[PDB]
């Protein structure tokens, strides 16, 4: 059991989001001075009355972008890439003019200056995306705008990986799932864990993330509610990391690399002062505001990581909703996975509900 405040918060704060958006299944976990305390409700697959358990598989969907930019500076840490550096260091057969001056910084934020939010679905092979981004003129000078998207940091964990001659999905397993024992977390998952991979549910009907180019990078992880609970302790707490670079990687992906309004871009991580103004996390998780292109100021050099900060990350696909959010000060946590992708700011209000109780 946990803490009856723990308790009593998220039964109050959960139970009714889960009627109102008709979640089949949720898993909760709240890191709590540091420990974790889990909570299950509803069904993985409804036909078949498979249960939610710890041990269920969720489609993480863009809160794989925390573990890219982990990845990344874990690399960064090991003196493989450099922020600075031009995209064509790494692809040289991207020879087209509009590249001159797009670093590896501007990708993995989003600041390339209009790359668009999907990989188009017609992408699929190495040939097809350099054709992609090739053909794609931007709208804007780099480093100007935000533009949220899966065909930017994509391509900045795709070229990331690439002076250590491992896959992105082998770089992944042996330098962040395996040093933190995420023993259940997946960009493929094994024909042997399918029993445990929940279906997601859109409009009523059982589905899967399917195929994309990049899709590991930006959206393909599946994780557990304790696996994603050591996630979160993790980047909460990265001076208990053993290995040198990735405790220094976490740090890098939290520091601040560029300001809009009053949120901070970190890789994959996004940040605010804390505490923060529940308004402006909930109403800018909503669509209409994250996925817009918004202005941004540089930070030179980036903030390095700051304790007082909520730091969090929404993710979705057509079947789930994911969203992690903590407050390294506090050394407290949340991270909701459900099975249906219902709106982000009732994720975020429902998080900041519980953690502001906490506090
Ligand atoms: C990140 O979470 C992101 N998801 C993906 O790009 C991965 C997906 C694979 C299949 C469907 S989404 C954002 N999620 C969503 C969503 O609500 O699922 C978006 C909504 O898109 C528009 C347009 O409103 C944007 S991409």
């Amino acid at each position: 059991a946990a803490p009856q405040q723990i308790n009593d918060i998220v039964h109050r704060t959960i139970t009714p989001l889960i009627e109102q958006q008709k979640i089949p299944g949720m898993a909760v976990a709240v890191i709590y001075q540091g420990k974790p305390y889990y909570f299950t409700w509803g069904y993985a697959d409804i036909a078949k009355k498979q249960p939610v358990t710890q041990q269920t598989l969720f489609e993480l969907g863009s809160v794989s972008k925390t573990f890219t930019g982990v990845l990344g500076g874990d690399a960064i840490a090991r003196g493989e890439i450099k922020l600075s550096d031009p995209t064509t260091k790494y692809w040289p057969e991207l020879t087209a003019k509009q590249w001159n001056g797009i670093t590896l910084l501007h990708l993995a934020t989003y600041t390339a200056g209009g790359l668009p939010l999907q990989v188009p679905d017609e992408v699929k092979s190495s040939s097809d995306l350099l054709r992609f981004y090739q053909n794609w003129q931007p709208a804007w000078a780099p480093g100007t705008q935000r533009l949220y998207a899966n065909s930017s940091i994509g391509l900045f964990g795709a070229l990331a990986v690439k002076p250590s001659g491992l896959s992105f999905e082998q770089a992944m397993k042996t330098r962040v799932f395996q040093p933190l024992k995420l023993n259940h977390t997946w960009i493929n998952v094994p024909s042997a864990e399918e029993k445990n991979y929940a279906w997601g549910y859109r409009e009523g009907k059982a589905v899967h993330v399917s195929p994309g180019a990049l899709d590991a990078e930006a959206y393909g992880v599946k994780s557990t509610i304790e696996d994603m609970a050591r996630w979160v302790q993790s980047n909460l707490k990265p001076l208990d990391i053993n290995e040198k670079t990735l405790q220094q990687g976490i740090q890098l992906a939290q520091s601040r690399y560029w300001q809009t309004g009053d949120m901070y871009q970190g890789l994959g991580w996004e940040m605010l002062d804390w505490p923060v103004n529940p308004d402006i996390i909930i109403n800018g998780s909503d669509n209409k505001i994250a996925l817009a292109a918004r202005p941004v100021k540089p930070i030179t050099p980036p903030t390095p990581a700051v304790r007082a900060s909520w730091v969090h990350k929404t993710g979705a696909t057509g079947g789930f909703g994911s969203y992690v959010a903590f407050i390294p000060e506090k050394e407290l946590g949340i991270v909701m996975l459900a099975n249906k992708n219902y709106p982000n700011p009732a994720r975020v209000a429902a998080a900041w509900q519980i953690l502001n109780a906490l506090q």
